């Protein structure tokens, strides 16, 4: 009856480089839209839709690190961005913070966004510490403009990826580990809007757990053969990656997917592990989606907010 329409836009250089990777990787039942300032970059975007904000600030160039450019490029362009959203019912803003375009059009994406009475969720990346102090200030300037202008925001820190990596692992094959965040978030909201479960969860719930909420986390565990349950809820809640923990999460969406020996004992299982891990009393919204085409396989996703 009703088929929300999920749209994914990356704002500035890393947005958009996140935007084409996850087109590359492949993604179905999703729109693109690259926003930017640069545009020799927007040229090379594989997005079906793409808007170049500021020409007449900065002739086409970046914004050289100067987020005010950000800002006003993106105001000026408010009606392009409006239209490239229109019909949308769940928009991603995904950006890294700390650069001009980034910093400062984001944040006016995801107004403009919410006022189309989208859920419009952020997933942004803080700059590396070795990138220096101004560009974390200004970062983090991003990240407050962000959160006043999103239903929810997941933080990336960028030195996570240190602690993630290798002294070989290249740096394209870390950027797309912080890409996972996204693209399995987006995924697993795709996936819960296709199926009608056995105890279902539908875009209403989505809603129910991300309006208006604040930080979030956004989580996927597989695993099969014992203990599958408890393994993938643990996958699903432990990401190295995020500045936000399942820790004092209060409200819990969380779909588990499984073939025909799916079993009420380890539903209950994967419940406790993320109960128990939250460390509060968790408003669990709880959905179970049987395909019968996994054999030994279980999904657990999880999105948890009320910080
Ligand atoms: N994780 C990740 N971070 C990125 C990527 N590209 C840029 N960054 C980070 O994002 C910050 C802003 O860079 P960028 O998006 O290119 O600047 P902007 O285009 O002016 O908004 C940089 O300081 C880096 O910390 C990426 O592809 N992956
Ligand atoms: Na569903």
């Amino acid at each position: 009856s009703h088929m929300a329409t999920l749209k994914v836009i990356g704002v500035g250089g890393g947005g958009n480089n996140a935007v084409n990777r996850m087109i590359d990787h492949g993604m179905n039942n999703v729109e693109f839209i690259a926003i930017n300032t640069d545009g020799q970059a927007l040229n090379l975007s594989k997005a079906e839709s793409k808007i170049q904000i500021g020409e007449k600030l900065t002739r086409g160039l970046g914004a050289g690190a100067n987020p005010e450019i950000g800002k006003k490029a993106a105001e000026e362009s408010r009606e392009q961005i409006e239209d490239a959203i229109q019909g949308a019912d769940m928009v991603f803003v995904t950006s890294g913070m700390g650069g001009g375009t980034g910093t400062g059009a984001a944040p006016v994406v995801a107004k403009i966004a919410k006022e189309m009475g989208a859920l419009t969720v952020g997933v942004v990346t803080r700059p590396f510490s070795f990138e220096g102090r101004k560009r974390q200030t200004q970062a983090a300037a991003g990240v407050e403009a962000m959160k006043a202008a999103v239903d929810t925001l997941i933080v990336i820190p960028n030195d996570r990826l240190l602690d993630i990596v290798d002294k070989s692992t290249p740096m394209m094959e870390a950027f797309k580990e912080a890409d996972n965040v996204l693209r399995q978030g987006v995924q697993g909201i795709s996936d819960l809007i296709a199926v009608s479960g056995e105890v279902n969860l539908d875009f209403a719930d989505v809603k129910t757990i991300m309006s208006n909420q604040g930080s979030a986390l956004m989580g996927i565990g597989v695993s099969s053969g014992e203990n599958r349950a408890v393994e993938a809820a643990k996958k699903a809640i432990s990401s190295p990656l995020l500045e936000t923990s399942i820790v004092g999460a209060q409200g819990v969406l969380m779909n588990i997917t499984g073939g025909e020996s799916l079993s009420l004992f380890e539903a209950q299982e994967a419940a406790d592990i993320v109960q128990d891990a939250a460390d509060e009393d968790v408003n669990m919204i709880f959905g179970t989606v049987i395909n019968p085409e996994l054999q030994d396989e279980i999904v657990v996703t999880v999105i948890a907010t009320g910080f």
